[PDB]
């Protein structure tokens, strides 16, 4: 009835460490019934380390929790693939990433920001970056009572705001604000653990003479920035200057070096001179430019959009039996962003075509059984499957 | 007796401006007489344009003082070539630019720069692009009275130095720096206008509290570095903490990950954590690492050191009269760094060969004339000759 496919499907990254450790769930449908092995993505199939990796039974692969010793990445760091094999083929699951880690003494910073009287700032914490990728800010807090939650940007008219990324947005900064500090609050995406910042930034506001004229820093001037459809996101602006700049953001129009200003709505607020947006729609994407200005000088910021989507593969059909020296209807249903290349094989093996419709003009015997579509890209992948049935 | 050859030939790079201008010197020698044409080095000569370029007579091609906007790039801001012609074949003078530029309201400023209590500092101030290739500073004033005078790296042992690089490097920073003002004083390399900044920068100085550790903006993590040999020079690492680190300069050794500490002496000084060298010798060229580490933790910051030295092309020998299908000893005396790559030709006409010793093993007829050899790179050029005399 069935050739192989796949029911329970292990969704891509996966994340975990010593003092908790995981193990993977990946059983097949079919209806002789599809063999689970486990193999890293690169054909060969996983074996057993005493102590870590070990092939449990019951759907899945466990990794112990692990002295802080035996850690070693040829186990704790790699990408892994249920294979799924019966009498008519095999298909592969798709990349799911291994990642223990060692929990470690980690601990974010909240500086200072130095800032010309009247001009808007700025503060991010800081999560070193062996952390930073499941440690997430959550507060911060003043040293005078106040708290400031994150959001999906609900307000927008005020002085304080908690970007979408986290980092404390004040609106404009009196001397009055030179006396109060600030600390932010991560929290572990793993073990759990709320933890304030080792230090908390104070900020220098100083009075400038005559004027002034705005610039930016390197790191600022030249902004990639990557977020998920419906989720909110801000673009940013950082330029300071007496008197105090006007910040201009337009949008590109593709492939040319004319552009538009980008209009102001309920769903576009600018809080000068950052841009601060919710349900980020697929047009969203694209090229921005942030053009700030006063008397004495201009300065501008170019910022790259990527609004990224939640991208699929399925072929068309998933089953087709053949007559002997047929065509090859084997094209692939879609929605998701980005792709940044789609893939095709058979059998665990890959083959070589790259494209949508899959097709061998001339069938054979050792032509059939599983093949399946790859729809990957850099942070992520999708997959999909069809069997070739026989006359 | 003589074939082409040149006495009189242009320094590569050539500048001026309106209300000055300039027009380029290019004589020729042989024994009929060698014919100056001027070229685009695109093979195509230059004509005459009323009011800027024309093609003078004494050995020289006068760009006329002109209207801010009878500047056009076409006539402006090219290479151009003076091409050395006879009845037994040309040469090509190698690259000369054509510089003209539009005098225009430039003005450097002096930032405050913002200090941990105890550390060092080291200002820049911030002549814009435009005329930065021609405007350098030459000075720094207190508010107070003083001046800091640059150098070729006279003193080492003191609080204050002017960099080669004309930053002003305080060696550390005590409160009692934060009441008064420094301004710099750049002088414009064609005008010959000394003049002051639009503005003066404050030191300000925080103090701390516990601890920091130690850590380096973007911009400052990754460097490089070009000087000129037996000229002086300085390798920066840029880093704040408290309490305050210790700086740790180490060269690498060719093509490895490992590495050895720069040592210290008469010609290699280290002001921490800042490295400053006289006599700019060709194996000081590499790649450095400088590691700086305090008690709260630590930071690095690689630089990339390449002296340069000034290149030259000679064949070996200028002149060959051979016999009819003969060998070609065209070898070419050197010496000077980098070469990006040598080049050959034969009479304006570039040929295909880009090696050493050029060769053609089978004489002919019209394979005889002018061969030059072309060592040229990015920032540069210079140039050799042959002529091909007969049997
Ligand atoms: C072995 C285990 O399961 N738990 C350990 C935990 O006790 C420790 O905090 C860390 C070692 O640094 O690694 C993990
Ligand atoms: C920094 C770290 O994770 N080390 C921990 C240590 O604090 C603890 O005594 C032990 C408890 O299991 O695990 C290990
Ligand atoms: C890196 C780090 O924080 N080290 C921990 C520390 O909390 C403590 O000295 C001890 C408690 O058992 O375990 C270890
Ligand atoms: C001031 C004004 O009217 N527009 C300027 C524009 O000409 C320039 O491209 C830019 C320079 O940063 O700043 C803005
Ligand atoms: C035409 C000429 O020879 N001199 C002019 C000078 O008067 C002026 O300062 C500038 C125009 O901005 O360009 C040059
Ligand atoms: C900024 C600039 O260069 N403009 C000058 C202007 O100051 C002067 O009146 C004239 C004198 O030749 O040339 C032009
Ligand atoms: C760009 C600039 O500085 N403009 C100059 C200015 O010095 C003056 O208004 C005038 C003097 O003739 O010429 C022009
Ligand atoms: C502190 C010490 O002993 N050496 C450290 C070294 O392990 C590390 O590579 C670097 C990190 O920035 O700082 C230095």
């Amino acid at each position: 009835q069935k050739g192989p496919v796949f029911l329970k499907e292990p969704t891509n990254r996966i994340d975990f460490s010593n003092s908790t450790g995981a193990e993977i769930e990946c059983k097949a449908s079919g209806n002789p019934m599809p063999e689970i092995i486990w193999i890293r993505s690169d054909g060969t199939a996983v074996g057993d380390v005493p102590g870590l990796r070990q092939i449990s039974s019951d759907g899945k692969l466990v990794f112990p929790p692990f002295r802080a010793e035996d850690y070693r990445q040829e186990v704790h760091a790699q990408v892994y693939a249920c294979l799924a094999r019966n009498q008519f083929g095999s298909i592969i699951s798709r990349d799911v990433h291994v990642r223990a880690v060692v929990i470690q003494s980690y601990e974010s910073e909240a500086d200072n920001e130095y800032v010309i009287r009247g001009n808007s700032v700025v503060m991010k914490c800081e999560i070193p970056s062996y952390v930073a990728d499941f440690v997430f800010v959550d507060l911060w807090l003043d040293s005078e009572g106040r708290n400031y939650y994150p959001n999906n940007a609900a307000e927008t008219d005020g002085k304080y705001l908690v970007l979408p990324s986290g980092e404390l947005h004040i609106r404009e900064v009196g001397p009055e604000d030179g006396y109060k500090s600030y600390q932010c609050r991560t929290k572990h995406r793993l073990t759990g653990e709320t933890r304030l910042s080792a230090t908390k930034g104070r900020l220098v506001i100083t009075e400038p003479v005559g004027s002034v004229r705005p610039k930016v820093n390197p790191q600022d001037k030249h902004q990639f920035i990557d977020v998920e459809l419906a989720s909110s996101y801000s673009l940013l602006c950082m330029a300071q200057s007496y008197p105090t700049p006007s910040f201009r953001w337009y949008k590109f129009i593709e492939g040319t070096t004319r552009k538009q200003a980008v209009v102001l709505n309920d769903r576009v607020k600018q809080v000068s001179g950052t841009l601060i947006i919710k349900d980020a729609v697929v047009e969203d994407s694209g090229k921005y430019l942030c053009v700030v200005n006063n008397s004495v000088g201009g300065e501008s910021v170019e910022t790259v959009l990527t609004v990224t989507a939640p991208l699929s593969a399925k072929i068309d059909p998933p089953t087709q039996t053949v007559d002997f020296g047929r065509p090859a209807v084997f094209t692939c249903q879609y929605t998701g962003n980005p792709i940044k290349t789609v893939s095709w094989m058979k059998d665990g093996k890959a083959i070589g075509h790259s494209e949508s419709v899959l097709r061998i003009e001339s069938v054979k015997k050792e032509d059939k059984g599983m093949y399946q579509c790859f729809v990957r890209n850099d942070r992520e992948s999708a997959e999909a499957s069809a069997e070739l049935k026989l006359g």
